[PDB]
């Protein structure tokens, strides 16, 4: 009932960090190109704890003549989950993806060609530090749902860098819009005759993806590709190293469900079911910030997937989620520490624990607190450090 207390704050303070982090895939116009550019994080859990980050930039520009739409400053919100098949011999990944359009609070022709199942081709030949492979992969869209499935097969025998690593680079055309941002939707606008994609992938303290690719129907298949490039890796890093986790570990027990309402509960404090820029406001002064009204705004759109304004009990279910399933940077988990860290001297102490609990409105008397404070106090000192809070978090 202390480590509920735990559970519960820690989930707070986890969902305004996400709140304030930008995890979307957020689109924007090109006019000098006809076109669109994007900028975007990836995380890629290291198997034996960490992330590995990967910063994206992107631009594509139409292969044809034809008009295309220009959007409004927009994201994607990806849901990936990646398995394999239990009777493939050759390196492969299967792959499910769903994708859908937001960001804008409340049709082109193209569009036309994506109202059913399509099949879909992808071809990609690389060469990482030298080391160079195939990719070929098939399966179909539903763009309908913002559904991908695919299967991939390395054809040069064994992979040399990690799966994970080449899902965006292996067709946004699949995407679902929302009715009230289909005219923002640039990479149907540009179909049949397609776009030409590029990218430059940074992954963090280590190496660099340069990509191109040709994404296109080919009769009735929409065919995507691609060559990429890698320089700068290190031999030993996490990415020639295969040192990445290759599992999507999405759990969510009905126990997490039911301690990511306990901290749901925390902001919706009139119990309606949603979040208001009110209710968010208050959680975070409380905490010890002061965010503006613009900035609360901002914060509910990252995750406001209809677009009323607000964050919903499936929309914090769903940003939740997400949040578990991917791992924290040191900066980001250091960030969480200082809320409770109030001066900074990396000792989380009874009185500072108190001052969070007292001001998130817990009745907890000293008591209490000291018995919280017991649970997370590994070495004795009668306070928390780091790793003990890093400990606590998990
Ligand atoms: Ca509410
Ligand atoms: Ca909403
Ligand atoms: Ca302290
Ligand atoms: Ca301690």
């Amino acid at each position: 009932s202390s480590r509920r207390k735990w559970n519960k704050t820690g989930h707070a303070v986890r969902a305004i960090g996400r709140l304030s982090s930008l995890e979307n895939v957020y689109i924007k116009a090109d006019k000098q190109k006809n076109g669109i550019k994007a900028n975007f994080k990836i995380r890629h859990n290291i198997e034996d704890g960490g992330v590995q980050l990967a910063y994206h930039y992107q631009q594509n520009t139409p292969i044809g003549d034809g008009p295309v739409l220009l959007p409004d400053n927009h994201y994607l919100s990806v849901q990936s989950k990646l398995s394999k098949d239990p009777n493939e011999k050759r390196d492969h990944m299967v792959l499910l993806e769903f994708v859908t359009a937001a960001g804008i609070t409340l049709v082109s022709k193209g569009e036309e060609l994506f109202t059913g199942v399509v099949p879909i081709l992808v071809e990609l030949d690389g060469d990482v530090n030298g080391h160079k492979f195939s990719v070929s992969g098939e399966g179909e869209g539903d763009a309908t749902y913002g559904k991908l499935t695919l299967k991939f097969i390395c054809t040069t025998g064994k992979l040399p860098v990690p799966w994970p690593t080449l899902v965006t680079t292996l067709v946004q055309c699949f995407s679902r819009y929302p009715d009230h941002m289909k005219q923002h939707d640039f990479f149907k606008s540009a179909m049949p005759e397609g776009y030409i994609q590029e990218r430059t992938i940074f992954f963090k303290d280590d190496g660099n993806y340069k990509t191109r690719a040709e994404v296109k129907f080919e009769g009735d298949t929409l065919v995507n590709r691609i060559e990429l490039k890698g320089i700068d890796f290190k031999e030993d890093g996490n990415i020639l190293g295969h040192k990445l986790e290759y599992n999507t570990r999405d759990q969510l027990t009905e126990e997490q469900i039911a301690e990511f309402k306990e901290a749901f509960s925390l902001f919706d404090k009139d119990g309606d079911g949603t979040i208001t820029t009110k209710e968010l406001g208050t959680v975070m002064r409380s905490l010890g910030q002061n965010p503006t009204e613009a900035e609360l705004q901002d914060m509910i759109n990252e995750v406001d997937a209809d677009g009323d304004g607000t964050i919903d009990f499936p929309e914090f279910l769903t940003m939740m989620a997400r949040k578990m399933k991917y791992t924290d940077s040191e900066e980001e988990i250091r960030e969480a520490f200082r809320v409770f860290d109030k001066d900074g001297n990396g000792y989380i102490s009874a009185a500072e624990l108190r001052h969070v609990m007292t001001n998130l409105g817990e009745k907890l008397t000293d008591e209490e607190v000291d018995e919280m404070i017991r649970e997370a106090d590994i070495d004795g000192d009668g306070q928390v450090n780091y790793e003990e809070f890093v400990q606590m978090m998990t």
